[PDB]
């Protein structure tokens, strides 16, 4: 995250850390057993990090939990990013509690000009490189897709949508990658790409969550 501020300890309880020996990417909790993150994020020996905040540090709330499956979305573009979002089956059930929650999924879409929280452990510098140890936050805006295209020449799909600040300066960035955008209360996108970070007229583009909850649903429910 360029441009935010440090979230304070376990304020973004939904959040999780992809570990495989490191932290590679976020994701979010929807429920006990499930997570939610980016298709661009797979691979194989993922261990889930739940109740995070110094990420190399123990202070007393994680939860460490095996993945046992892993369930990219059916028709994940890998050139295009087009449905880039994976389901994450936990091994045994996370304990909720304040430090570990679930996120709540829409019901209905997101509209332009919507503030979402945006947050994660990956680089904070928009050049050159800073990554930091404790969870990273910034509040942003969801732009209308006229604008983002307008401005950015980026192709996006419908399953994408662009927030920020097209003057530059906040932005998700990369190790963000897989983590919440959360709006009104709901899991509206997960940081999916962009072109650089926090550049001038080069917003984020998130996953559109809302095009998936019935997918979600369904998957949960049969696995
Ligand atoms: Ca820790």
């Amino acid at each position: 995250i360029v441009g935010g501020y440090t979230c304070g300890a376990n304020t973004v309880p939904y959040q999780v850390s992809l570990n495989s020996g490191y932290h590679f990417c976020g994701g979010s909790l929807i429920n006990s057993q499930w997570v939610v993150s980016a298709a661009h994020c797979y691979k194989s020996g993922i261990q889930v990090r739940l109740g995070e905040d110094n990420i190399n540090v123990v202070e007393g709330n994680e939860q460490f939990i095996s993945a046992s499956k892993s369930i990219v979305h059916p028709s994940y573009n890998s050139e295009t990013y087009n449905n880039d979002i994976m389901l994450i089956k936990l091994k045994s059930a996370a304990s909720l509690n304040s430090r570990v929650a679930s996120i709540s999924l829409p019901t209905s879409c997101a509209s332009a000009g919507t503030q979402c929280l945006i947050s994660g452990w990956g680089n904070t510098k928009s050049s050159g490189t800073s990554y930091p140890d404790v969870l990273k936050c910034l509040k942003a805006p969801i732009l209308s897709d006229s604008s983002c295209k307008s401005a950015s020449s980026f192709i996006i799909t419908s399953n994408m949508f662009c927030a920020g600040y097209l003057e530059g300066g906040k932005d998700a960035c990369q190790g963000d990658s897989g983590g919440p955008v959360v709006c009104s209360g709901k899991l509206q996108g997960i940081v999916s790409w962009g072109s650089g970070c926090a550049q001038k007229n080069k917003p984020g583009i998130y996953t559109k969550v809302c095009n998936y909850v019935s997918w979600i649903k369904q998957t949960i429910a049969s696995n």
